[PDB]
RNA sequence: GCCGGGCAGUUUGACUGGGGCGGUACGCGCUCGAAAAGAUAUCGAGCGCGCCCUAUGGCUAUCUCAGCCGGGGACC
């Protein structure tokens, strides 16, 4: 019972693409003083028309989560922009983070996004044991009976601090 | 020392469907030709080397990518 009930785990906000703190080190003053660490990381990609042809980016974004700080934080998170907070908006899995799609070659990938859900909000949503999927060792697959439900997903989240919509 | 075919002695290669012009199959490496051991020709097919690197060498420790999807073409 308790273990099938959905919790939040990693979520990660960040930021977009381009450089950085431009001007300054700074857009990781954002994210700072907000959920507590500060991740960077970096990209690859090397000729971008309007974008760098650099090749190890300092491209922006950051980062994670945990239990419980990605909880206060991901609390006057949601009760943002959402103007549809939930629906369509995420998917079979659970949770999302999005806006609109574009034609892009997606599907054939490990599937991380550009979808912009805020400063593209991260909530993942996983219930169980899990943890043994990602889990390096047998790693085991979820169920896909276990699984999130989107309908389960657009609960949980909805039944605490904000309509669904 | 300089100029110096005025004059003398010579050289001016080989391969090559004759020779010449072109080309080099003139030294060397791989696939195929090559006929399941080995060896094997043509101006046979495809194509390379005449270097570069103080790490792009040596050892040891430790060891996740493309791409796609979802959440905030950079990044998390």
């Amino acid at each position: 019972n308790p273990m099938r009930d959905l919790k939040i785990e990693k979520l990660v906000l960040n930021i977009s693409v381009g450089e950085s703190g431009d001007r300054l080190t700074r857009a990781s003053k954002v994210l700072e003083q907000l959920s507590g660490q500060t991740p960077v990381q970096s990209k690859a990609r090397y000729t971008v028309r309007t974008f760098g042809i650099r090749r190890n980016e300092k491209i922006a974004v950051h980062v994670t989560v945990r239990g419980p700080k990605a909880e206060e934080i991901l609390e006057r998170g949601l009760k943002v922009k959402e103007y549809q907070l939930r629906d369509r908006n995420f998917s079979a899995t659970g949770n999302f983070g999005f806006g609109i799609d574009e034609h892009i070659d997606l599907g054939i990938k490990y599937d991380p996004s550009i979808g912009i859900f805020g400063m593209d909000f991260y909530v993942v949503m996983n219930r169980p044991g899990a943890r043994v999927t990602r889990r390096k060792r047998c790693k085991g697959t979820v169920g896909n009976s276990h699984k999130t439900t989107k309908e389960d997903t657009v609960s949980w989240f909805k039944q605490k601090y904000d309509a669904d919509v």
